[PDB]
């Protein structure tokens, strides 16, 4: 319900991140639209986006991994950062946007990474991933893909046993509805075990906190285009839902477990879905 409206809206970083506390006067809406007037909020938003990534990758040892798949790679920042900082890695990205693919390819080559990063305009539910991977990334992607069964079969068939899947996505706390049980069915039917999960709902909502959002949004809307108006209304409904606990923004750490009984993956995953760790309790 509320989750589907935010993903219809989306249709350097295309996630927006972890504010440990509300910082008075920061405006996510102003930063995202007029960064030409680069506030501290421009660099403050970048800091919070790196912090989201730090938590997402908390358990991954990149020195041990060889091959990475990003099944919704946006503008390629995650692949490029990984490739720049870990010269041994080989990384592939899929995006369904032709425009995004062109950008990814250009940015990859500008940084001299075209020998280790490949970009494809392909559909992660319809097109097999092009290799066998040790780590799979889906940051705000799986929630956008209707055929989740096909997506998670594709992930399974192209993940080495014991390989890792890290995802940022939404859990609904009350037709795929993003419930715990629905995510669990996807993982357990496809040889995936939830290892742990950090709930950053409070800190993501801190990023979107704007006591003057109404008069701020009108001022920017004056330089407008209408598809972008209901798209940022979908974001304020996510704020309420996050504050209210209706949905959770969750950073999943998942491991492929080919040798375990699927019914036992489900049993174990269900326990882990009830012990999400609040970011405020994370270190
Ligand atoms: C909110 S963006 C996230 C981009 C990137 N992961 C990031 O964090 O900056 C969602 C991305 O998923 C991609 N995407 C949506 N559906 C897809 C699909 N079925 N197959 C492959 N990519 C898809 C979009 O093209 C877009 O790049």
């Amino acid at each position: 319900g509320i989750i589907a409206s935010f993903y219809d809206s989306l249709v350097h970083f295309l996630t927006w991140g972890v504010f440990q506390e509300i910082v008075p006067g920061f405006s996510w809406i102003r930063t995202v639209f007029r960064p030409s007037e680069r506030p501290e909020g421009r660099e403050r938003l970048a800091v919070a986006q790196r912090e989201l990534r730090r938590v997402l990758f908390r358990a991954v040892d990149l020195s041990a991994i060889k091959n990475v798949m990003d099944f919704g790679c946006g503008h390629g920042s995650d692949l490029i950062i990984l490739g720049e900082q870990n010269e041994h890695l080989k990384l592939d990205g899929y995006t369904i946007s032709g425009k995004q693919a062109e950008v990814c390819k250009q940015r990859v080559r500008t940084r001299g990474l075209q020998n280790r990063i490949r970009i494809f305009q392909r559909d992660s539910a319809k097109d097999d991933f092009p290799g066998m991977y040790d780590l799979v990334l889906g940051f705000e992607v799986a929630g956008l893909i209707p055929d989740k069964d096909a997506l998670f079969s594709n992930i399974d068939r192209h993940l080495t046993n014991g390989g890792l899947l890290i995802m940022a996505d939404f859990v609904a706390n009350t037709t795929f509805s993003s419930t715990r049980e629905q995510w669990n069915k996807l993982f357990s039917s496809n040889h995936l075990r939830l290892v742990d999960a950090v709930d950053v709902s409070n800190e993501v909502a801190n990023c979107l906190h704007n006591p003057d959002y109404a008069a701020q949004f009108e001022a920017l809307c004056k330089e407008l285009d209408e598809v972008t108006q209901r798209s940022f209304g979908s974001y304020e409904n996510v704020y309420k839902a996050l504050r209210g606990g209706l949905i959770s923004y969750v950073l999943f750490h998942v491991q492929k477990d080919r040798f375990s009984r699927s019914d036992e993956l489900f049993h174990l995953n269900a326990k882990q879905f009830e012990q999400l760790t609040p970011y405020a309790e994370f270190a």
